[PDB]
């Protein structure tokens, strides 16, 4: 079918063959990631070339491997040892979790902590942390992960209420050995729960809650063909599935009348790290990289309908590669439906007597993951008038720590005796633009106000100034809410009928950017994350702004190193790639569990269009 | 009943009699604005007193009055003449808007400029806006609108297609005088039409749209009793209405197990301001206060169901008065509904083996009001969480003037030789705040960068810090979206389990404020937009942050004037006063009619609650 279609069971089982045929998959070997490659840059490309890209990883401890397979000729094009402590370890294995906890349980020097605390270790979850890279030599090369202690007072417990300070251990996952247990003394362990389904806790459940009913009697308007294909309301596009990034955009279009006009063709978040400001040396080197180091489409959840997506619903379920090269299918992990958006314009006109409302609507395609604590909700929704738009949900429970008598500084208080590590959670939308194809230029646009006198003597008159970013040495831009500052992508070679280059402006939140010392660990490994907005020259090897492999990544890896080569941009094939993020300072009100906190970013269409786009939506 | 309850037919038309039979309402005199007061600051109040305030104008040229009643008891508790020179003329009355058309009809100076364009008299529409206070001295005293011609080529034609610059015109609406014609040369008037209903404009309507069908099969969730008094999900407000504000919501509080916790006593869009960015003589005067100089509640259309607002929705027709004082109904010019809002929290726990997903809901209050060429629609959200939302939506039609030849630096082209002048709508939310009680305070708060080195070793550790506003004096604050800065109000004397002071954290969006030179006219008119957040003591008789009487007034009244008192906010009565707008550089995309463009703010709950208020949330 199409080139941009979801991978198959087929597909998947056939790179398992592939890599078994070959020496590549066997015995101590684990798929770490694999996911399909896109088609390369082309318009007559009649011959279809479908490659998978895998990570795998070696049990034994010996080098793992980036192998690039073609599914369609059954071959293996690439198969490469990697030096991890050159170019950084693997992505987090999903059955690794568990092995944290597990080693620890025997260790002597946990066990002294724990009988000092007097927890029982049989109750004592671990959490399989990433552990980024610190002071300590020895973990250069070696699969690290950390571990925190949070007490489950039964089965059904929640953990998350009594989290175990002053203690942490350090790990090698793979000689399975507990290289360092810290024990910087005893805090009291929290003892309220949070268990938010107990009735102790929530009360008698409300009552008054009547329903609202969502239907659509004659169906969607939406279509989907070849499996993923979405026609909607003049939009075109194909929603991928990536185990790393989760949902992704392709061929982002719109069909102005006789056109099918490109605006984005890849739309993806690339990258998604949550860094805590706790200087404690328990907590002081955490920085999850959700998709870089755990990859959160792996972790998808089943969306159950009437619960998580309600109205008409059109789910996709896609598939992907367990450990060992197995398809595994996400029922329902992705949903697609439109819903209203009330009014989409309105005017009563007392001179023509015209009274004029229609209601705008937007297509809605997402899926909710679960990694750890934190829960989050992708959604991307395209609307009526050519608007594009990202949104982010963050709920889950809370990381805690203890509270310290004496209050904090980085540390809020939840209940009695518990903390939480204040913290931010920071995207990275990568935008491979293709306003009206591939020659596309970025600007920087501010309101520029003017000073009161010749020209001006009203002292009313303010401008806007555009500045184009021709090399990428120029393309890392900040933030300017005071002066509405934007960016705009425009095609140079395309003018609307006012002879204006078509294009689409960029509306950012303005939320703060990293904020950790640029010297930090964090500063340098999650580069991206301390600026709003980077523009670079597209290249099929620069796919994420931290890099392909995160997990103990030393430093400037990504956006950093692809910057550093100064192409040009001005009328060329570029990607954006924005940086958004929460900064948290957790309420009483996040607990025991919290409610959903948002952040995203839109782009809408600026002098692409001859005219508004929505002239034909009828009253219906 | 209660003493917030909506004015009623019968109270509007006993204030004309008690006026009349005061010998305040004769012939010669209209009723340019009326409203409802509300109740005193007490407690044991001793039965009800319905108050309403009064300005009176006089078609034959004696001073206006302003009038206190009491229509419970047949009373006039005070009467005074107004000196509008001084203090400001009263509002635009609406049946002065069709005499500038009207004496310019007549004009030789106006018919002369018309001619040399070859326009038709008959077909010259003549928008009447407010002046202002420039440089003519002639104007002091004297009720004057300005007005810029548009073409209208048919009964259903959309003038603002036609816009004829180089003309504009000011008249003397009550000696009925055309003081001024300014004619600075032809322009070409623009000659597509931007009729949205014409096929041959629209194309063929769309057929693809299928139903989105949303009901309540058991009713709503919310109940209204008294007329205006809503109660939904914990929830409790009174919902007034004011021909000036338009909706205003009365005593928002949240009931948290036996208590029925206030949050804020009043909030409403006490005012409105588009500021021009032209500097043509032709429109550099141009600003208008749709609130204070026109009155947006009056202006409130009737909406249609299914169409303005979809659902079940529970309408409120409030009763204002004509310019004679008789009683006129706004039907169905209010709607309340609660709407889905997606997930609420959710969170999936390995540990546990519990999945947990609730869904969000906000109950909605809304209007929407017509001025001229411009359409607003005001939103009041109130979220299952405790969080409380406004938003604006402007659309309508933009207000056009010729493209010049050469480009502009502060008009946009929409069509051939059609111009969209730049501009500001910026509002004022005035928040008489009420957290758990009147005792209440402001503190702005930033996030905190540290730097790396002792104590934060790592560079990873980031604060925040909070600022009391003490004294007036000091409660003149500005955004600053780089540091994450927000507003908490709190009281200090009601503390939450964990002894901190209750509060709620307002989240502005950070847009630009107004852009206008310092020294212009609108920027001392309109000094509220100049600053994001201003705190005020309460005081009965501040309640506009442009003042009483902004029609042609000068600088003098509003919030400069009450922040010089300099009273201490600290722990006491106070009103917050939120300034934000949308800057607009009009785009092909808003021709003919403008798709809806959004702004607004929120207020969550920061340490009100002792955890969170949605745990007894039923799964349904
Ligand atoms: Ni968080
Ligand atoms: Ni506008």
């Amino acid at each position: 079918a199409s080139p941009f279609r979801l991978a198959s069971a087929g597909e998947i089982s056939e790179v398992q063959g592939i890599l078994r045929t070959a020496g590549l998959l066997g015995p101590e070997k684990r798929i770490a990631y694999l996911g399909v490659l896109d088609p390369a840059r082309g318009a007559g490309s009649e011959a279809e070339d479908r490659r998978f890209r895998v990570f795998i990883h070696d049990v034994s401890g010996a080098r793992p491997q980036e192998v690039t397979v073609s599914v369609t000729n059954g071959t293996v094009i690439s198969a490469v040892e990697l030096d991890t402590a050159a170019t950084g370890e693997l992505p987090v294995l999903e059955e690794e979790f568990e092995v944290v906890e597990q080693l620890l349980a025997t260790d002597e020097r946990w066990l002294k902590a724990l009988a000092a605390r007097n927890l029982d270790v049989s109750k004592v979850r671990v959490a399989p942390l990433s552990a980024g890279v610190f002071e300590y030599a020895e973990e250069r090369g070696r699969r690290i992960l950390r571990g925190l202690a949070f007490v489950q007072d039964f089965p059904e417990d929640s953990a998350w209420a009594h989290p175990v300070d002053g203690l942490v251990a350090y790990v090698d996952v793979v000689s399975k050995e507990v290289t360092r247990v810290i024990d910087t003394g005893v805090f009291p362990v929290p003892a309220e729960h949070g268990n938010y389904t107990d009735p102790e806790l929530t009360g008698p459940l409300r009552t008054t809650q009547k329903p609202i009913s969502i239907t659509q009697p004659e169906g969607p308007s939406f279509t989907v063909t070849g499996g993923n294909h979405i026609e909607w309301e003049k939009w075109s596009l194909d929603v991928g599935f990536d185990v790393r990034e989760g949902v992704v955009l392709h061929n982002i279009a719109f069909r102005d009348g006789d056109r099918l006009r490109p605006i984005i063709n890849r739309a993806s978040i690339a990258e998604m790290v949550v860094p805590y400001g706790d200087p404690s040396p328990i907590r002081s080197w955490q920085n999850y990289f959700d998709t870089g180091e755990y990859l959160v489409g792996q972790y998808a959840n089943s969306l159950e309908l009437g619960c998580d997506c309600l109205g008409d619903i059109t789910y996709l379920s896609p598939v992907i590669s367990d450990a060992f090269g197995n398809p595994r299918e996400i029922r329902n992990g992705i949903c697609m439906h439109e819903e209203d958006w009330g009014i989409l314009a309105k005017h009563s006109d007392l001179w023509s007597g015209i009274n004029y409302t229609r209601r705008n609507r937007r297509m809605v395609i997402s899926f909710f993951t679960t990694i750890g604590n934190y829960d989050y909700g992708f959604y991307w929704y395209l609307y009526l008038d050519g608007t594009i738009e990202f949104e982010a949900k963050a709920t889950g429970v809370v990381f805690t720590s203890a509270f310290p008598e004496g209050g904090s500084d980085n540390i809020s208080q939840l209940a009695p005796g518990l903390g939480a590590p204040f913290h931010q959670h920071i995207f990275s939308a990568r935008l491979d633009m293709a306003i009206d194809g591939f020659t596309n230029r970025v600007e920087e646009e501010d309101v520029v106000r003017q000073t009161m006198g010749p020209g001006n003597e009203r002292g009313n008159a303010f401008s806007r100034k555009r500045t184009v970013l021709t090399r990428e040495s120029e393309a890392v831009r900040e933030a300017d809410a005071r002066t509405g500052r934007t960016w705009i992508i425009s095609n140079p070679e395309s003018k609307n009928r006012l002879n204006e280059p078509v294009g689409y402006k960029l509306h950012a939140h303005n939320q703060p950017t990293l904020l950790a010392d640029p010297g930090s660990s964090i500063a340098r490994r999650a580069a991206f994350a301390t600026k709003d907005l980077w523009v670079t020259r597209y290249a099929d090897d620069e796919r994420y702004p931290t890099g392909d492999f995160v997990n103990q990544h030393s430093g400037g890896a990504g956006l950093p190193s692809y910057i550093a080569q100064d192409r040009d941009i001005d009328g060329q094939d570029i990607v954006v790639w924005h940086t958004f993020g929460l900064t948290h300072f957790p309420r009483v009100e996040d607990w025991p569990i919290m409610p959903v906190d948002t952040v995203g970013f839109k782009l809408r269409p600026e002098g692409f269009f001859d005219r508004s786009p929505v002239l034909d939506v009828p009253a219906n």
